[PDB]
């Protein structure tokens, strides 16, 4: 497995080996090590996990849960063909503001670990698309907010030659700037003391 | 979340529901609220994840760790269809020599937990199918070991009309009767002990 550090603060591209034989294949698209290499703590203790399938062009995001409480999440593609997107929506970090995006496929598979306080969104580009998520807290509707994956300023690549279909939900949201105007976005200091916490060694 | 109980004592079946939209689907297929209700304590911390493809035909096991250290596992089928097994091969069992099976299919998916010590076997109904799984513990190869599949004795569904595909390992592993008189099987109350530290509350 190998580890990339991504642009947006914490957040971490795995890259697990592919093993084949006769029966078929096999990845490990979490691996303690790798990660405690990479990270500095083992993975949060998993509350939840979430099997999305999606269509082409749907887009999905930005999500992310008021913090604290906060949830931190690990996501691969199962199935299908994504562009997965970290978006650093924590005021105050040295990467706010900024996002960046990981193509995972089935031929050379890659997992991404999200921090505490970061936005995720994805575009499937492929139908039948497998997101499949480890998270830190289990989904309360009251505390998972959204911000617009669609804002111009913000220009993420879910535009994939057809009209990007999104929820209502998604499609109504406020933008990060908005967000940070009404204090609703993650703070920075809060959301790594959070996860060092998440992800302390037992 | 629905769960029921299994043959094989503490094993548990989770189905999740089906959420639908233009969009596509979504399932939770590990859920802490559910399955601390049905085991009394939430999952093991996750040391490694597996993404498992099979061709039509593939049978995987019987696999089990040797105990201790033991391994716990969750596995859902994340595409295509599988006959899951779980075998009690925990000596001292109430429920050793047994068996049990859940039909894994993307229409009702369904979820299972296998305890520490347990076996673990299955056949891929499908090509292309995907057992995803969370494990306590990461696979070390000298404790993983194997039992037959094949064993009259158990009568395992594994037959679909093609001839199936095995590894060299599982083809020549023995039998469940055989490997308890050569003292290679888990204790029941050795696992028991493991499983309760693993799935510990707070």
């Amino acid at each position: 497995m190998q580890a990339r550090k991504l642009a947006v603060d914490g957040a971490i591209e795995f890259t697990p080996r592919v093993f084949a034989d006769d029966r078929g294949l096999l990845i490990l698209p979490y691996q303690e090590e790798a990660f405690v290499e990479a990270h500095g703590g083992p993975l949060f203790r998993v509350a939840q996990t979430i099997h999305s399938m999606s269509k082409r062009g749907v887009v999905r995001g930005i999500h992310y849960t008021v913090t604290p409480p906060g949830t931190a999440k690990y996501v691969y593609c199962a199935r299908g063909k994504a562009m997965d997107i970290v978006i650093d929506i924590r005021v105050g970090s040295p990467t706010f503001g900024q996002w960046d995006s990981v193509l995972m496929d089935q031929q050379d598979p890659r997992a991404v670990y999200l921090p505490v306080g970061v936005g995720h969104a994805f575009v499937a580009l492929e139908d039948d698309t497998v997101m499949s998520y480890m998270l830190s807290r289990s989904y309360v509707t009251q505390d998972e907010l959204a911000l617009s994956a669609l804002d111009p300023a913000l220009g993420l690549p879910i535009d994939i030659g057809v009209e990007p279909i999104v929820s209502d939900r998604d499609r109504v949201a406020i933008t990060l700037a908005e967000a940070q105007r009404q204090g609703l976005l993650p703070d920075y200091t809060t959301s790594q003391e959070i996860e060092r916490r998440l992800t302390a060694v037992p």
